[PDB]
């Protein structure tokens, strides 16, 4: 995260670490057994970190499970990251309490210019490379979809969103890459691309996770 603050400790109880020896990406709780990333974080021998703030040091709170499937979107095309959503199945449910809690998923869409909390451990710069041991935030706009093609031409499926900001300098950026961004209490988003980051006219773009709300509960419900 660009530009972000520091969220506070399990504020946001539904944060996960995907850790393959090391943290490289998010991921979202969205029940005691399902954590919903992009698929383009798809690795064999993953352990999901519940309940993390600082992800270098064992604070008390931490569930660690490992992963028991990945099961990554029928349609993902990894070239032009259309579909970028995977489910994670952990090998045990996650004891669910104040500080490791599952996010919603939306009924509906969310709407242009909602303010949404994105959130992960990724780069802090936008030029250079500093990583932080605290989980970070960013409330970003979601961004109408003209300008979400103008600022990407040829590239914007209707799988994908824009949110951030136009003139630069907050976004998030890679790290955060499978976490959420969530807007009005749901999971409406998933860390996917964009250029760089934090670059002017170059805003996050995110997963639309309405668009696979019917995958998700077949997939939960068949596995
Ligand atoms: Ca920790």
């Amino acid at each position: 995260i660009v530009g972000g603050y520091t969220c506070g400790a399990n504020t946001v109880p539904y944060q996960v670490s995907l850790n393959s020896g090391y943290h490289f990406c998010g991921g979202s709780l969205i029940n005691s057994q399902w954590v919903v990333s992009a698929a383009h974080c798809y690795k064999s021998g993953i352990q999901v970190r519940l309940g993390e703030d600082n992800i270098n040091v064992v604070e008390g709170n931490e569930q660690f499970i490992s992963a028991s499937k990945s099961i990554v979107h029928p349609s993902y095309n990894s070239n032009t990251l259309n579909n970028d959503i995977m489910l994670i199945k952990l090998k045990s449910a996650a004891s669910l309490n104040s500080r490791v809690a599952s996010i919603s998923l939306p009924t509906s869409c969310a709407s242009a210019g909602t303010q949404c909390l994105i959130s992960g451990w990724g780069n802090t710069k936008s030029s250079g490379t500093s990583y932080p041991d605290v989980l970070k935030c960013l409330k970003a706009p979601i961004l109408s979809d003209s300008s979400c093609k103008s600022a990407y031409p040829g590239q914007i499926t209707s799988n994908m969103f824009c949110a951030g900001y136009l003139e630069g300098g907050k976004d998030s950026c890679q790290g955060d890459s499978g976490g959420p961004v969530v807007c009005s209490g749901k999971l409406q988003g998933i860390v996917s691309w964009g250029s760089g980051c934090a670059q002017k006219n170059k805003p996050g773009v995110y997963t639309k996770v309405c668009n696979y709300v019917s995958w998700i509960k077949q997939t939960i419900a068949s596995n």
